């Protein structure tokens, strides 16, 4: 009865003006009799839903002062004093929602006052995300809460920003206690998504907020960063934009110009279109409008070169903030989701917490291996094949730290080998990328200088060779053979890749390895040998400067054979088939061996065919073999373990895995203690 | 797997037969490779192509089989027995004008065959043989066809003998003759064992089947019909012959018939006829060599008055073989008779001496007859004479001239050798190259000329010869190619490397050169694809001549061309337009092809050769700068040609290549051509004379569309030369006074079209007045902006017209009434704008395109104009639709960063409240760029960028920035506030509401412009009270907000408040009573 009869006289007292004596009455009770608030805000809000619009603003006004007191009766923790207080905050944002026209002046009036009142804002926020809870995103009490929650912070921003991302990441976390296959899937994905919406919301007031948060926020960014529907995306997109701008413009930063304007630069950068595909944004013009499915299936290159972008904001920032932890704090976060099993975030913490690290050690290394070895077990009983590709590129970005007299730089060449032949496109990419950056690595380490790529890698699988030749002899590809032709038969099914960046990558490692084997020797790079053959022979449709034994000479014509059965650009042919062309009249004891494969193709091209150019060596090929129709058939491959190199350089798992795994555990087993 | 692709080749190659470029190349390519494959597994192809023949066998058909009997008789002479014989044999039988072809290819494949194989054709011969003795006589036949040697011939000889007499009579003559071919066989391929043969079993074979073969003789018939076998069985008798020179009785009495028949004392004809055939045959046996030479000296006087009598001519072939033989033998009275007589005895001469050439150690070589070469070259003009002077006399001198020049392509050197006279001969030949009643003659004297071309041929007609005789060829043919023309063109380009090898071992000269260039540019525009390509290709000499003469200008675009239907005709008349440089070849080309085009054009009013040279002259004719101006003119009436047949075709083609071909350097010509001819669509007083002046129009915007939107190399350089700004006028003009019907309203947004291009181009062109002439441009189009989707496509053209025309373009009137009429004007085309927007507030998106073209025409008239503009703008700022204030915030954000405060800061900070996110990030950047060019000091620092994507509530902080501004830029407050009291009114609730917060902090600097003594400033203070209280009376719903933030802020000025209540109350007295109540409280 005193708080529903002093509403009463308060609201009828306006019913005209003296709203200013209703409201310095209202602020006098207030500070002076403060049991009256449960009940008043209580009765408030019930006389304010059935009022007129004009009331409703005489209502908000004379409410103002009260919120002040809502704290005394939350220190108790005892339930009805809390629920009462909890259940004014529910109606207070029921109440928000509704009235769309008093929108504004509910927020500044009522949301700035509740803004300033640190005690309550966990009540506060619990009740906003149980409201956006109601029906997740797309509901509009969600989007409202979300626009709304920019006035929760303006008061005492960085606690109420603090509590925001602190339960976003506690429930990232949450996620890996109980984990699905799918993050979109997830028991607590709503819950995310309304945090990200708040997120978004928040991150033009976190211009005054970032210098706490940052690491934070990138966390975040970092697993959201193309998922869930395209809103979702959007804002994610968003919430980067903004971030970098609060960097750019916070009052308690400093940075220098140079720091500013890598910020102003990155600014334009991730407004690019580039930025938008990585951010699994395609389809649309301005990422601001869609932010207030058509999954681009998520490609883990993607999430790399955004962590390197917001590593490169980071490490500038730093520069000038001596005093900050920022990415000793991200390696943590990102490092406790790497390594902990949660089948939706683990690949992209992994992929992060190799890109932003400045040191890795062996343990580490071992857990990386460990959860690539447990993925292929995985993958014998999609989500498997995407932590493969995370752990390869893992190792792609940590190799490079590791210590210069480690094993493992060494190592790392064989888990790329065994990743390329798994056949997947993307771990193939993913194999072809930490094989590029092993092989810099090795050659920045001196370590080719004075022994061959052949030598040095070999070494490391005598150990292994037990399990090694279980590998080879399952796969068709024998190192021991020869080693030169072995992994030129991996690098050779990257001419095959969708994508022309890993095509041209391949292109590197074979330009690399030619270099590196000739350089022990300290030949020109393109002197033909027992060891560059295979190189140039690979190498052959594919660089102007190269165009410009029984089982060497088996070797390079199944080499050149395959390159003519798979590929379908008939200028490649015309460079390939003339080789053939001689090589057939040099070799023709041994040119049977790829007769078998040459036959498709060769029936194909000559029935089909009307280009004179490469009719000419086909011709000549098959007069050859007629002239001198033997000392080796297609089995002579079989025997030294390489019947599977035209298999294996074909068009893009369960046995190959399981040995891979043997392997990759010997791997760790010998080499990590 | 070879067998498999062996087999893949051969099956290829059969379905690239005919009767089933690149497919011509290809089965070349296959076949040579099925015969370097036939080298090795000779069966395996052998097979498939005798597969294939049987297929085949159960004009393509007969080009099939000549490839596959081709095919095989090369395998088979490239051989290293079963399939032969049982599979092939009989198929090479079977075909044993194109049957005669057919019966010579697979006859030589059946003397490839038996080479190897003979012993199985000889038993297929035998076992007919056998059946014949107890009529079908074909397998007999083989004999004929069949490689033999002496052993071969022999046993072939031995098997005939025995058999002979048990035969039937028809099969017996088969035999006969087909062992007189089988000797001449023998003798042709292996005249060193025949030469043995004079140097008995053979003897004995010879003379039993002699004296059976006249034992069948009982008839005057029969007789003729052995006498050429039993002739050649006695010369396969050395020592019978021997005897009867001093049971030989009957061989004696038969030389002495062949004598009496030969010295006409025989009555029968047939028997005269018959030992002519033999002695003949007798003479030629003796040249593959004796006691011979005896009986060829006792006959052939007589056979010499039987065969070449001019009296008495006989009844070419057989006379041919006599002469030869009379060569052979002795290397000339019946030579003589043969020069002097008869054109069957020229004929036979001529045909005599090519094959002396063409076909022994101790044979005379032709150089002999090197005698006779003057009396050879008369006969040649005069056979050339007569035959180009011409039924039956005509008909042989035509084969007498293709025998003459024959000859010459066999040997040049004979005519050359005896001896002006070689001019003479190169002229006759020439004159025969143009001449299209006798193609295979004029192919023979290419061949010929070719041949004369060669190096070791021009050294015998040096130098100074050969650049007179050589030049005079060129210049009379390429005349006659600018009056079979390809394959003379192909022929042309051979005689060219003839000419370029000659100076590598190194007047008329430069008129040859010249009329070649001629020739050669006219060939370019030529309807037949394959002359262009050797054209081309004929420059490429023309240029390597260049080099070797130099080494002692258009040449980069020669080799160009040298590196080279509708797309080839492009790319020709691409590289013509790079063609800078004047030369008398190509301007005479030019004005050739203009005489050319100028009759084709009259005889149209065959089309595609017009369309093509209508494309060259567009291309080449830069060079002649009149002519010119005569084709243009002509060019511009052909535009408009009303021709019902071909009308559409012409007007198509002239736009197409007037707008893409046409040459840059003509530009300053077509423009000032087009103004010319458009301005006379005007009458005195300027108004428009309207079908033909609409037609030349709508096609003069296509053409000036087309050229505008070329990127040529080059072009940029000559759209400056000529202005266009009467021409774009007066096009515009004569556009407006069509009406608004279908065809009208396209031309109208055709016309929008090429202003837009012709404003990206505007960089390019050349301008006297330009911004009277955007200016004046923009009025008219404006006048379009008002079938209906039509009219909606003719406001979006308009409207980015508009848009390219507003792109820095400040505003003109036709000094201080000048600024205030350029404003008056700038909101005459602004309002128009807004009303456009306002009517749009597939048809969806076109809408919203226009839409969005209008407010980049608002932002770039804005841009230009700014002193005119921005009081206008601000109107803007406040309009109903959210993506029109974002984009024109945007505008503003050029201008201020370029070089208003409070205007502009309202219009940002009621922007920030709005329920558009494109807005809220557009108005930020707009208060950022405020703070930036204004300075204004701001707390939470405020950074400019793209893609911002602000909260839609943020009103805690839009006034955060609006009090710390209220502090910091007081200068502000009268001009923000009033602005933003403007904008209430125009608000929705919500941003009215946003409107107070942001305005609270501002009230309270008012005090210091009343404190101020300027009687302006105290009454715009008065003003903005007087404002207030209008939005406190108008905006019911906010009273009671509006009393407690605005009236209690003013409380804190208060006379003039009071007296601007009471005067406004003189609802409202109400409301200012009700609001006195807040304004106490202060």
């Amino acid at each position: 009865v005193p708080g529903t009869l002093l509403n009463i006289a308060l609201l009828n007292l306006g019913s005209a003006n003296n709203t200013l004596f209703i409201v310095s009455i209202s602020k006098t009770l207030a500070a002076n009799e403060p049991h009256l608030t449960l009940e008043f805000l209580e009765e408030c809000i019930s006389g304010f839903s059935k009022s007129s619009i004009e009331l409703k603003h005489l209502c908000l006004e004379y409410m103002t002062p009260w919120l002040s007191n809502l704290v005394r009766f939350c220190k108790h923790n005892d339930d009805a004093k809390r629920q009462r207080v909890t259940a004014i905050l529910d109606k207070l944002i029921t109440m928000t929602i509704n009235e769309k026209q008093m929108y504004p002046s509910i927020q500044a009036k009522i949301w700035g006052s509740l803004g300033q009142i640190t005690d309550l804002l966990d009540v506060v926020l619990d009740s906003f995300i149980k409201t956006s809870a109601t029906g997740g995103l797309g509901s509009i009490k969600a989007e409202v809460m979300a626009d709304t929650a920019v006035a929760l912070a303006s008061g005492n921003v960085k606690l109420v920003s603090s509590k925001v991302i602190g339960r976003m990441c506690k429930i990232i976390d949450k996620t890996c206690l109980s984990p699905t296959p799918t993050l979109e899937q997830h028991l607590m994905w709503d819950d995310i998504a309304i945090l990200a919406r708040y997120m978004l919301m928040l991150s033009f007031n976190n211009s005054l907020d970032v210098a706490a948060h940052l690491p934070y926020l990138f966390h975040v960014v970092t697993f959201l960063v193309a998922t869930g529907p395209l809103s979702l995306r959007a804002s994610t997109h968003g919430l980067v934009i903004n971030i970098i701008h609060s960097l750019c413009t916070c009052s308690q930063l400093h940075f220098s110009e140079e720091t500013k304007q890598v910020l102003r630069l990155s600014l334009t950068e991730f407004s690019l279109p580039k930025f938008y595909l990585l951010f699994g944004i395609s389809k649309v013009k301005s990422a601001a409008v869609i932010a207030f499915y058509e999954r681009e299936t998520f490609a883990l290159t993607s999430l790399e070169t955004v962590t390197e972008a917001l590593l490169e904001i980071m490490e500038a920032c730093m520069r000038d903030i001596p005093t900050c932890k920022w990415l000793d704090q991200w390696t943590e976060l990102a490092q406790r989701f790497a390594f902990q099993y949660n089948p939706s975030l683990q690949p992209r913490a992994l992929v992060v917490f190799g890109c932003i690290s400045k040191r890795v050690s062996h343990g580490q290394i071992k857990q990386i291996i460990r959860i690539l070895s447990k993925a292929l077990e995985s993958c014998l009983k999609y989500n498997s094949q995407v932590l493969i590709e995370a752990t390869v590129i893992a190792l792609t970005k940590l190799q490079p730290l590791l210590n210069k007299d480690s094993p493992l730089h060494k190592a790392l060449f064989w888990v790329a080998v065994a990743v390329l032949q798994l056949d997947e496109v993307n771990l193939y990419s993913a194999g072809t990328a930490l094989l590029e950056q092993n092989l810099h690595t090795l050659d920045s380490l001196r370590i080719f200088n004075d022994k061959s790529p052949e030598e040095v890698f070999m070494a490391i699988r005598n150990p292994l060779e037990w399990h090694c030749k279980q590998m080879d002899h399952f796969v068709g590809l024998n190192f021991n053979s020869n080693f030169n032709f072995a992994l030129v038969g991996h690098l050779l099914k990257g001419y095959r890749h969708p994508s022309p960046a890993i095509v041209a990558r391949t292109v590197r490692i074979l330009h690399t390895l030619l270099t590196l084997v000739n350089k022990h020797r300290n030949c020109d790079k393109f002197e033909v040998n027992t060891q560059s053959v295979a190189y140039l022979a690979a190498l052959l449709t594919v660089s102007e400067e190269v165009r410009s034994d029984p089982k060497i000479q088996a070797l390079l014509l199944t080499v050149l054979a395959t390159l003519v059965k798979y590929t379908t650009d008939e200028f490649d042919q015309r460079i390939l088939y003339e080789y053939l062309a001689e090589a057939s009249v040099v070799f023709p004891k041994v040119f049977p061996v790829v007769h078998n494969l040459l036959d498709s193709k060769i029936n194909t091209l000559l029935s089909l065919c009307q280009d004179p150019n490469l009719l000419n060596p086909i011709h000549g090929i098959v007069q050859s073999v007629v002239y001198h129709e033997p000392q080796y058939q297609t089995s002579y491959l079989q025997s030294f373990g390489f019947n599977g190199l035209w298999r294996f350089a074909g068009p893009f798992i369960p046995d190959y895995a399981e040995l891979i795994v043997k392997f990759l555990d010997a791997l760790i087993d010998t080499y990590l203690p």
